[PDB]
């Protein structure tokens, strides 16, 4: 029994974590198979981050000019190329630790584990969510770019975001393992702001049903509502709307609990006019929104990896 | 920027977790060096656990009743000892993995990452606090005994906690890595509850400065208070009192922020006894108690391991 904020297990990737230096910039890279991912960003030099040209950059660069360091073991860079906002250095050295892995782009209200890294070793792994409005809610210092994102389905690390800027916020931005970015940020040293930032509600049912298979219930009523009824009171709180799809995707918890997703939903439409009223659901005071319904199920069925 | 419940890197851990198995129960052990440390219930079904009498069922023990699986390799026992509710079974190969570690016994309020197991895989890491009654409010199914709770202090493994129970009211109990029980509690099925459960208030204090640290400053009051006058409110709400342990603890924090220690209760004073005025502090709506002085520290400076 209980409910935490659970990462998956961090080995696998603290294994293909290296140290990258370009310059007296230093940051943190990925090393899977032959090739050590990392943002392009540590090519620039101090006034280079205004009106950066990083094609141009890369040119005037050798492979020399890029210090990888895997423990306190030198990689040769024996190649150096860019996609989109990664560079992508070869080095002459298999990682013999690469894990089975895929590079996924997630969407919002999706989680992931993020291993906190700064030059090269890690200094601790959490769960994070994509936002809707394409941001993350983290923990990273200077030194931390570099810093990877990613889940793990049974032996495969799914990576999907690589850390790179911090917005005037405190909200951090980032790229998925091909160098897109998410939502409209760039790596240019311009005013980017993020959108409003909404709450994930069919993570918040997912929520509330891992809190009714824990045993709490002081907040499930006899009322229902209409998936349109629901979604009028739920743009009026910044929430996102919920589709049939979310309807679907939580089935698998309502056929755990016997509980219909729209009864919930009734519940939900309840707190948010009137609040808690003092009290709390699984020791939180709000409605958390960063728990998917897989994460429900994964931490109520004790799937291992 | 940034505040998260951010646990340990579990990978050296993940390499000494193996699965045992003696007649139909299996669960955790941990492999260090050539001796696998797990729970002595292994050795009980669900018929002696009345009066268990682990005395008469080790020694009605063999080596080849206990089947220790590291991943696909089998390891031969070749010897079990038992250390109070630790089950010490000496097997005829060393873990190669084997890190750098201690047996530490924590103090109630001191917190360490969970890497939750079954069937000797990870499934999880989450941080947890050894509550003042000696719980500590984890996340744990059936087949998670075995699982272990570490802290990382610099290259060193401290290894604080191995999962025994969960008792009625939903929190759970286990031992050191000495078979050592935090709290009164015992490893047999007879009626047993912790006692009333304080908030941590060194914790919340430090989680307080976290705050200001991150820029979140609306709480902050320009009074200042007494350790006796302080302590009179914390009573109030059941805060654990502060003593000068606490004060000097929370030095660092004091000198980065400039705030000091009896400054920061008076404004903590004011939140009990006014409320957060529905606003969140660093994501939470409640006044958070499971981040030490030291969490704080090295997730704002970027401490690695
Ligand atoms: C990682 C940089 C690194 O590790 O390599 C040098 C040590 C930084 C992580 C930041 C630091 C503090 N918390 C974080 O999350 N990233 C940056 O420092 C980033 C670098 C950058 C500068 C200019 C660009 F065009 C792209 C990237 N700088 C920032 O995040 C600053 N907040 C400035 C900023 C840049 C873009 C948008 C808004 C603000
Ligand atoms: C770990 C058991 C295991 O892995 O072995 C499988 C073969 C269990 C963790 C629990 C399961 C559900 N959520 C958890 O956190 N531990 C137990 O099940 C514990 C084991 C035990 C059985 C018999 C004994 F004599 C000693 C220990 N049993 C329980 O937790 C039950 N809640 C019963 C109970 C025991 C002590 C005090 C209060 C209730």
């Amino acid at each position: 029994s209980g409910f935490r904020k659970m990462a998956f297990p961090s080995g696998k990737v603290e294994g293909c974590m290296v140290q990258v230096t370009c310059g007296t910039t230093t940051l943190n890279g990925l090393w899977l198979d032959d090739v050590v991912y990392c943002p392009r960003h540590v090519i620039c030099t101090s006034e280079d981050m205004l009106n950066p040209n990083y094609e141009d950059l890369l040119i005037r660069k050798s492979n020399h000019n890029f210090l990888v360091q895997a423990g306190n073991v030198q990689l040769r860079v024996i190649g150096h190329s860019m996609q989109n906002c990664v560079l992508k250095l070869k080095v002459d050295t298999a990682n013999p630790k690469t894990p089975k892995y895929k590079f996924v782009r997630i969407q919002p209200g999706q989680t992931f584990s993020v291993l906190a890294c700064y030059n090269g070793s890690p200094s601790g792994v959490y769960q994070c969510a994509m936002r809707p409005n394409f941001t993350i809610k983290g923990s990273f210092l200077n030194g931390s770019c570099g810093s990877v994102g990613f889940n793990i389905d049974y032996d495969c690390v799914s990576f999907c975001y690589m850390h790179h800027m911090e917005l005037p916020t405190g909200v951090h931005a980032g790229t998925d393992l091909e160098g897109n970015f998410y939502g409209p940020f760039v790596d240019r040293q311009t005013a980017q702001a993020a959108g409003t930032d909404t709450t994930i509600t069919v993570n918040v049912l997912a929520w509330l049903y891992a809190a009714v298979i824990n045993g709490d219930r002081w907040f499930l009523n006899r009322f229902t509502t209409t998936l349109n009824d629901f979604n009028l009171v739920a743009m009026k709180y910044n929430y996102e709307p919920l589709t049939q799809d979310h309807v679907d995707i939580l089935g698998p918890l309502s056929a755990q609990t016997g509980i219909a997703v729209l009864d919930m939903c009734a519940s939900l439409k309840e707190l948010l006019q009137n609040g808690m009223n003092g009290r709390t659901i699984l020791g939180s005071a709000l409605l958390e929104d960063e728990f998917t319904p897989f994460d429900v199920v994964r931490q109520c069925s004790g799937v291992t990896f």
